[PDB]
DNA sequence: CAATCGTGGGAGACTGGTCTCCCTGCAGAT
DNA sequence: ATCTGCAGGGTCTGGTCCAGACC
DNA sequence: CACGATTG
């Protein structure tokens, strides 16, 4: 009963669920780098691999990762970034011994009843708070939706249900 | 002593230069996958990590990889792929214990005097044929320019010079 | 299979149709 | 530090920005 | 560079 969930974007997170029901969630490590004479956030490859190497989850644990699906109206830098983040995470997960299962955002949203909300990020945090009450304090900021998404991905993969 | 050169695109390659002067070059592994009801080529994450595991190059060996730099006129799918291929390779290389150094294409081209050619692919293969004569049969086809690019990147890292 | 060409493009889940979904990169306000 | 709003965008290297190059 | 063709 080990499951990993990964929201791969720059404000994303990785959640780890263990057989005893406990949970962990880590913000995606990033660094500030210079691109075309401005500052950009990019995921921190070496920190991600060290994080994955430090997990207690055994080899073969399944990691559910949100499928990249940039909108056609998103700009070309958005497409590059979502592609880059996805490839960095997939390779790090495979290299660390995990079985990687891409999941569409539509799949886990429909599973928890979060399709077509007016406030989708607030709702994600509320749903994750109910599934993981001991994470309640770690979900109270609006910027914490990435943590919520990672936890709901993992919850999906484990088959948890809302009460 | 040991140097790795990576041309990360879908027709790219990885070259490995041993201290005894011998060289190897491998085509980037890929699979065919379905995206939006059409077939696409995508780099094969599992094969890439197995290839890196099988190399004799010791940990800490430097891997030179061409920096991603898509043109603004390239479409958003081009930006996504070059982003994805770059992230996949960088994470694979770090996870396998290699030290990663991104090199702009302008840098290794100017170093071998290949700037501003009317036939840049052909010239790359000729330059790599001269630097690595035992790879001459592996460079006869025009689609082998990715092999040439990987070898030239590695040659740049090693400080080799054309005669 | 290997080469060449022209243009720059969503993708996904539930016999095609339909409808839903992610961001990045800046800026400014507090 | 945190939130919100709007539009969708190159980046790099050699030599105080410019110029010219590249996938 | 990708992508989706077409040409021997
Ligand atoms: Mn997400
Ligand atoms: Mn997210
Ligand atoms: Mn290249
Ligand atoms: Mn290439």
């Amino acid at each position: 009963g080990w499951v990993i969930g990964v929201d791969p974007d720059i404000g994303g997170a990785i959640a780890v669920l263990s057989p005893d029901g406990s949970s962990q969630v880590f913000d995606n490590p990033f660094v500030h780098i210079v691109v075309s004479e401005v500052i950009r956030k990019r995921l921190d490859t070496k920190s991600i691999i060290q994080l994955l190497r430090g997990l207690d989850a055994p080899p073969g644990t399944t990691a559910y990762i949100e499928k990249s699906s940039p909108f056609p109206t998103d700009g070309k830098q958005g497409w590059w970034s979502t592609g880059f983040s996805y490839g960095l995470w997939i390779a790090s997960l495979v290299a660390s011994g995990f079985s990687v299962v891409p999941i569409a955002s539509q799949t886990w949203k429909a599973y928890f009843g979060l399709m077509r909300s007016e406030t989708p990020a607030d709702d994600s945090r509320q749903a994750a708070s109910i599934l993981f009450p001991d994470k309640d304090q770690s979900l109270k900021l609006k910027k914490h939706h990435g943590r919520a998404e990672a936890l709901l991905l993992a919850a999906y993969g484990k088959g948890l249900v809302l009460p």
